[PDB]
C-alpha cells in the first residue's frame, strides 16, 4: 500500500491555483513580446521573452548512444525469503523485505522517435533502491549478446546502426554493413537467431523474460562465493509478433509498447516478474561443454535449474517523463555488498563505458545527486564541487586521512562497516596479453541449439526473417559470406535462405551439426496464463440497431478482465472508435457484431468516412496475422466475403454466447500457427 | 560545373590503405582488451580500450529542439540577373552568378527517429554561401505560420509535441493537447488547414514548394527598400500522398524522402527550384484587407505576382550526414548587405532564439568553425577564445578603437567596406507595450480563402483528416471548441466534421464566410511536368517466363527516365526485389507482368517465401490509394481478381507497347481522385 515514487514527492511541483512566474520569482505574464510603438520591432530589455525562450532553447539533452529508444515505470521488489545462504545482499536478506525499483524497457539500433515494434534486441534494466545503495540489472530480453569483448562494441554498434553516409536506415539491420558484420564476426550469429525469432518482435514489455546475460558472483558474509546468471521471468506469458503486422503497427502506432505499458498500470493491472537465479560452483567455470565468462553463450536448464528469490511489480507511471525516464542514468558498475562481477571480458568494458557516458548525456559528475538517481541509504563521502552541486557540505575537512576531521567518514570493509569487497578468494596469473581464451573459439554450435530448440513454425519465422534481411543486401559477396556462415550452423538452414537470395548454398559442414533441444527457448508454443489486458476489437455499424448488441458483447468481454473497442462509422452513442483511426494492429483478436455485415458488402462498405474497403481490411489483416477471429450471428456472411471458412481452428461463427467462449479461449493460444505456410508445401 | 562541397576536401580523411592508429597518432590494434592472465580481468592501464570506447560514448550531440528529424544536399544557386535595381545583395548582382548552397528538408515535432511519411509542417532551410558572407532563408513548405508572436512558440510546440507524463504521441498533433491549442488560439487555424491537406503528406522533399513566411526588405545601394515575400518553385511539380498510404509508408519505410533526395541526386536527376520574389512597395503594407507583418497570412499572387530571380539545382549528397547535415546550424539572423528585417513579431524573436539554440546543441561559441558552418567569404574581427577554438590569430591587440592595430580590423557600413546597415527610412513610434496590433485581429477569413481554392476532392481530405485527428481527442469539451471555431471559418466544414464526432456543432455563424478564390494553393489539380526517377512496381513471377517479359517491360520504361524494380518470389536474374521485401508505398504506379495471374489466385499465391495474399493487396493497395494500375496481355486476370475494371481511369489492359505508354501518362496525372469518396454520393 506504501508509494513507489513515495521519496520524489518533495521535489514535486504543483502550478494549479497560481499566477505564471519567471525561474527567479516575480509573478508575470508571457503572451506578447515587449514593442517600440504598435506595430514595433522587439526589445532587447524584454526580460521575460529572453528568460522563457532561453530555456525552450535549451529542453534537449543528447539520446543514450545505445536503447535511445524506450520508457518505464517505478514498482516494488519483494523477497521470497532470507538469501543470506548464498548471498550477503541485504535487499535479499529477509522474507517479505520490499525494496522500491524503477524499471526502463527499450530497443537498442533505433534513435529517439522510432518505432517500437521493429526487429531488435530488447533492453531490460532494473534498479533495486536497496538500504545499502543502488543495484542495478541492465540485462536484456535475450541471454545472449553478440560480441565476446567490449572493446568490440563501437564496431558492433556502428555497423547496426544507419549507414553514416546518408544515415539509412533507421532502426534496422536489415542492410549491408550489419550482414557484412555478423558474417565477418560470426560470433554475433546467436544474438542474431534470437532477433530474428520472436524475442526480436514482443507483443509487449509485460510479454518479455529478462537476462542479465553475464555471469556473475554472489559473495556471503565470510567471501565464500558461488557463479550466477540472472533471469526475469514473465507472469503475464511470452508473446511474439508476426513481422509482416509489426512493419504495418511500427506506422500505425510507433508508441505500441509504451502506450500498453502506461495503459496496463492504469488500469490497476500492475504486470509483474519473478526474479530467478542459475547458481553453480566455482569449478564448473569450463565444465558444460562452453565457458561462464563468454558472453555469447547461455546456460541451459538441464545443468542448473532456475531458483525462485523474490517477485518485482511495477505498479507506478512517471508523472514526468523527461525528469525520471529521460534522465534516469543505469549502471552495471552499480553493485553492492554481497554481490562481485567476473572476468567476462564484454562485462568488464562496461564497467567503464557507462560511467563514462552520463559525463556525455548529463554535462557533468553531479547526475547520482538528480531525484531519479539518488539512493535510499545515504551518501556520505569527500566529493566535492563540480556542475549542478546541489547540496551543501559541512565538513570543512574533505580529505583522509585525517586528524582534523576525527576520522570520518571512515573506511569500511568486509568486517567493519558492511562495505563492499571482492571476492577474496580471485587471483589473476600468467602474461599480460590482448588475446581471447581459447574456449571462445566455438560460434555456432549453441546457434543450432537454440534453432533446434524451436517448433517447426518457429523455425520458420526465423528463416523467413533472415530470408526479408538478406535481401536487403545489395552487395553479392556479402550475401555468400552469410550464406557460408549459416551452413556451419545448419545447411538445411543455409539452403532454405538461399533459395530467397538466388544462390547456391555451399556444400554440408558438419563440424558443428547436432541434434541437441533445450528447454525455454520457444514462444508461440506455449499458451498464456492469462488473457487479461489482451485487446478484442468489435466491428459494428451505426445503421439498423447493430450497436446494441455490439455493447451487450463488450459488456460480458470486460467482466473477464479483457480490454474492448467497439469501432463504427462515427462516433456514436457506445462507439470507442472510428474505422478511420482503427487497425488490425492494435488489437488481439477481431469480432464482427450482427448486422455489420452491410459494412463489407456494397453500398455501405464505401462511405466517405473511412477508406475503401477499411472494414474488410481489418478482418482480413487479423486472420492473416493469426488472430483469433469471430462473427456474431449472421455476421458470419463477412467471413465468407473474405474467403474464410468458419470451420478452421482461430475462427468462431455462432450466437453470442459461443463467440465469447471461443474467442477467450482462442487468446491464449494467441497465435494460430497452421495459417503460415512451412517450406515443402 | 564546378563541385559544390569543392571547400570540404581539406578537412576530408582518406582510411584506405592505412594501419589503424589512436587520435593522438602512432599504429594500434583495437579488436582484444589487455588481460591480467588468459582469462584475467582488463587492466585499467589499457590506454587503446579507454581512447576508442570514450570517442564512442560521447558520440551523441542533442537533437534540434524542432526539426529534429531531417535530411540535406549540396547544391549551386545561379540567378537569372543584375538584380541590383531591387537588392544590393551580392548573390544576386549579376546574371549566371553562382552561388554555393546547401538545403535540408525537415518535419517538425517529431524526434531525430521518426518516420518521414507523419502528418506534420516541413522545413525548407537554405544557406547561400554568397562572397559578402552566410545569408539563411530558413522555410517552410507553407506559406503561413501558427502562432503571431514568438514568445509563444513554446506553448505551439509543447502542445504539439508529446505528453509529458508518458511521451506519447510521436511525431503526431492527434491528440487532446494539440487541438486544445488550436482551439484556444485561433490564429493556428490557417496552418492547420495547410497541415490537414496535401502539403501535410507531402510525395517528397523534391515535390515541395517552399517559403520564408515573413515579410522581408530588400535594400538597395542609396537605401532605398521594398518590402519582400521568398518563394521557392519545385521544376519536379507538387504531388501529395493520401493519408492511409502514408501510415503504412511509416512503418514500411521511415527513411523514404531521404533516400528518395539521395537516389534522385545519386542516379544524375538532381531536383530544382526557381527563386521567387513578391515585391511590395513600403506605403501598400496594410493594403491589401491584411497586415503584411502578420506571420498568419499571405499575399495573394494576383494582387502581386511571382517575380523569378534564379535557380537551385541540389545535385551533391554529403559523404558524412554527421558531419554536414546534422551539424549544420541555420538561422534566420545569418542576413547579408542588401537585405534587412521587418517588424512581425515572429520573426523579431527568431533572430534572438535561433542563436542561443546552437549553445546547447554544439556546448560552445565557436560553431560557426565547423566546416559545414565556415563562409567562403572570409572571417576578421576581435573574437577569441571559447570552447574548441580552432584558429591562431596574429592580432594581439583585440580590441576597438586602438592606435597599436592601426585601426584594423576596420569599421564598415553603408558608405565605406560594403558593411551591414539598417534600412535608413526606418523609424519607431508609440508607446512601449506588451500587445498586438488591432491589426492582427482576423483569424478566419484567409483559412476560408485556402478551403475555397482547393478542389471538391481536395476538400474532402482536408475533412477526412481533421476527422481522423480530431477522434482521437479523448475529451468531448476540446471537441466542441474545436467545432465551433471551425463553424466560424465554414458551416459546412464543421457540420461535415461533426458527424465523424458523433455530435452537432450546427448553428451558422457567418462573421468570416466568403466565396472568393486564389491561384497555385492546391496540389492535386495541377499535372506533373516531368515523370523522372517516378518510381513502377512490375510485379512478375520467377516461373513460365513471366521474368523475359518483365525485363523487356523494365527497360522500355526506364529508357524514358523511370526508376522500375521487378518483384518476384525469390531473387531470380532479373528480379530486383522479393515479394516478402515488396510493398505498395515504395511506388508511384504499379504493373502486373504478363505470365504472373499465378500468383494472385490459387496454390501459387500462398508461398512460405512471401506472406499470405502478398502479391494481390500490392496490386490492391495501389489502386485503392489512387496510382495508376496496369497489366499486360494475359496479366488482366490480376485486377479482375481483385475486382477493377480494365476500362475505367487510370487501369491499363492490353499489350506492352500500350500498357507503357498511358501508365507514362498516368503518373502526370500522379494521382486519380475519381476513386475517393465524397460527401453527398
Ligand atoms: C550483454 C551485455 C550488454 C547488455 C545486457 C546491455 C544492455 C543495455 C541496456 C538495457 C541499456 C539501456 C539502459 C537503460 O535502460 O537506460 C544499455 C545502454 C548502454 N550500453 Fe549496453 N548492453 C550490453 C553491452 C554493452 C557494451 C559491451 C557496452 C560498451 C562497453 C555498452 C555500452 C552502453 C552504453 C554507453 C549505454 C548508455 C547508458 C546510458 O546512457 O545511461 N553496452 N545497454
Ligand atoms: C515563422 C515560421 C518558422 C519557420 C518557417 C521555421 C523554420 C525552421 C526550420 C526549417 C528549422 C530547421 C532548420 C534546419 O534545417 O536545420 C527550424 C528550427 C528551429 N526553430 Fe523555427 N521556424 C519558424 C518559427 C520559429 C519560431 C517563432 C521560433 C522561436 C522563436 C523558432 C525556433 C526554432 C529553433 C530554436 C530551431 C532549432 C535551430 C537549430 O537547432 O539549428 N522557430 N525552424
Ligand atoms: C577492515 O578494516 C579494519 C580496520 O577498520 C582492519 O583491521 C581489517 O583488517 C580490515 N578487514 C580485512 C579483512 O582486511
Ligand atoms: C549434446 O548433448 C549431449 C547430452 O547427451 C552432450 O553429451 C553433448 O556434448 C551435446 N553436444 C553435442 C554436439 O552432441
Ligand atoms: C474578396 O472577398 C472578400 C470577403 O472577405 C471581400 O472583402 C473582397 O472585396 C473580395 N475581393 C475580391 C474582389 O477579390
Amino acid at each position: 500500500e506504501v508509494d513507489a515514487r513515495q521519496r520524489l514527492k518533495e521535489v514535486e511541483v504543483d502550478d494549479n491555483g497560481q499566477f505564471m512566474t519567471t525561474d527567479f520569482g516575480g509573478n508575470i505574464e508571457e503572451q506578447f513580446s515587449l514593442k517600440a510603438g504598435g506595430r514595433g520591432s522587439t526589445l532587447l530589455e524584454d526580460f521575460i521573452f529572453r528568460q522563457k525562450l532561453q530555456h525552450f532553447d535549451h529542453e534537449r539533452i543528447p539520446e543514450r548512444v545505445v536503447h535511445a529508444r524506450g520508457a518505464g515505470a517505478h514498482g516494488i521488489f519483494t523477497s521470497y525469503g532470507d538469501w543470506s545462504n548464498i548471498t550477503a545482499a541485504s535487499f535479499l536478506g529477509a522474507k517479505d523485505k520490499q525494496t522500491p525499483v524503477f524499471v526502463r524497457f527499450s530497443t537498442v539500433a533505433g534513435s529517439r522517435g522510432s518505432a517500437d515494434t521493429a526487429r531488435d534486441v530488447h533492453g531490460f534494466a532494473t534498479r533495486f533502491y536497496t538500504d545499502e545503495g543502488n543495484f542495478d540489472i541492465v540485462g536484456n530480453n535475450i541471454p545472449v549478446f553478440f560480441i565476446q569483448d567490449a572493446i568490440r562494441f563501437p564496431d558492433l554498434i556502428h555497423s547496426v546502426k544507419p549507414s553514416p553516409d546518408n544515415e539509412v536506415p533507421q532502426a534496422a539491420t536489415a542492410h549491408d554493413s550489419a550482414w557484412d558484420f555478423f558474417s565477418s564476426q560470426p560470433s554475433a550469429l546467436h544474438t542474431l537467431f534470437w532477433a530474428m525469432s520472436g524475442n526480436g518482435i514482443p507483443r509487449s514489455y509485460r510479454h518479455m523474460d529478462g537476462f542479465g546475460i553475464h555471469t556473475f558472483r554472489l559473495v556471503t558474509e565470510d567471501g565464500k562465493s558461488k557463479l550466477v546468471k540472472w533471469h526475469w521471468k514473465t507472469k503475464q506469458g511470452k508473446a511474439a509478433l508476426v513481422w509482416e503486422e509489426a512493419q504495418v503497427l511500427a506506422g500505425k502506432n510507433a508508441d505500441f509498447h509504451r502506450q500498453d505499458l502506461w495503459d496496463a498500470i492504469e488500469s490497476g493491472n500492475a504486470p509483474s516478474w519473478e526474479l530467478a537465479v542459475q547458481l553453480i560452483d566455482e569449478d564448473k567455470a569450463q565444465a558444460y561443454g562452453f565457458d561462464l565468462l563468454d558472453p555469447t553463450k547461455f546456460l541451459p536448464e538441464e545443468f542448473a535449474p532456475l531458483q525462485v528469490l523474490g517477485e518485482m511489480t511495477l505498479n507506478r507511471n512517471p508523472m514526468n517523463y523527461f525528469a525520471e525516464t529521460e534522465q534516469i542514468s543505469f549502471q552495471p558498475g552499480h553493485i553492492v555488498r554481497g554481490v562481485d562481477f567476473t572476468e567476462d571480458p564484454l562485462l568488464q568494458g562496461r564497467l567503464y563505458s557507462y560511467l563514462d557516458t552520463q559525463l556525455n548525456r548529463h554535462r557533468g559528475p553531479n547526475f547520482e545527486q538528480l531525484p531519479i538517481n539518488r539512493p535510499v541509504s545515504g551518501v556520505h563521502n569527500n566529493h566535492r564541487d563540480g556542475q549542478g552541486q546541489a547540496w551543501i557540505h559541512k565538513n570543512i575537512h574533505h580529505y583522509s586521512p585525517s586528524y582534523l576531521n576525527k576520522g570520518y567518514p571512515a573506511q569500511a570493509n568486509q568486517t567493519v562497516g558492511r562495505g563492499f569487497f571482492t571476492t577474496p578468494g580471485r587471483t589473476a596469473s600468467g602474461v599480460l596479453n590482448r588475446e581471447l581464451s581459447a574456449t571462445f573459439d566455438d560460434h555456432y554450435t549453441q546457434p543450432r541449439l537454440f534453432f533446434n530448440s524451436l517448433t517447426p513454425v518457429e523455425q520458420q519465422f526465423v528463416i523467413n526473417a533472415i530470408r526479408f534481411e538478406a535481401s536487403h543486401v545489395t552487395n553479392e559477396q556479402v550475401k555468400k559470406n552469410v550464406l557460408e556462415q549459416l551452413n556451419k550452423i545448419s545447411n538445411d538452414v543455409a539452403k532454405r535462405v538461399a533459395v530467397a537470395l538466388g544462390l547456391e548454398a555451399p556444400q554440408p559442414d558438419p563440424t558443428y551439426y547436432h541434434n541437441n533441444v533445450t528447454r525455454g527457448v520457444s514462444i508461440f508454443n506455449e499458451s498464456l496464463p492469462t488473457i487479461a489486458t489482451l485487446r478484442v476489437g468489435v466491428l459494428s455499424t451505426t445503421k439498423g440497431g447493430s450497436l446494441d448488441k455490439a455493447k451487450a458483447l463488450k459488456e460480458q468481454l470486460e467482466k473477464d478482465g479483457l480490454k474492448v473497442t467497439v469501432i463504427a462509422e462515427y462516433l456514436a452513442s457506445g462507439v470507442d472508435q472510428t474505422y478511420s483511426a482503427a487497425d488490425a494492429t492494435a488489437f488481439d483478436a477481431v469480432v464482427v457484431a450482427e448486422g455489420a455485415e452491410r459494412v463489407f458488402s456494397g453500398k455501405g462498405a464505401m462511405s466517405p468516412l473511412f477508406p475503401a474497403g477499411r472494414p474488410s481490411q481489418i478482418l482480413t489483416d487479423g486472420y492473416r496475422w493469426g488472430k483469433p477471429v469471430a462473427a456474431v450471428g449472421s455476421a458470419k456472411k463477412a467471413l465468407q466475403s473474405i474467403g474464410v471458412e468458419e470451420k478452421e481452428a482461430g475462427v468462431y461463427a455462432g450466437a453470442q454466447d459461443e463467440v465469447i467462449k471461443g474467442v477467450e479461449e482462442g487468446l491464449k493460444v494467441f497465435k494460430f500457427l497452421e495459417r503460415f505456410a512451412v517450406d515443402g508445401d
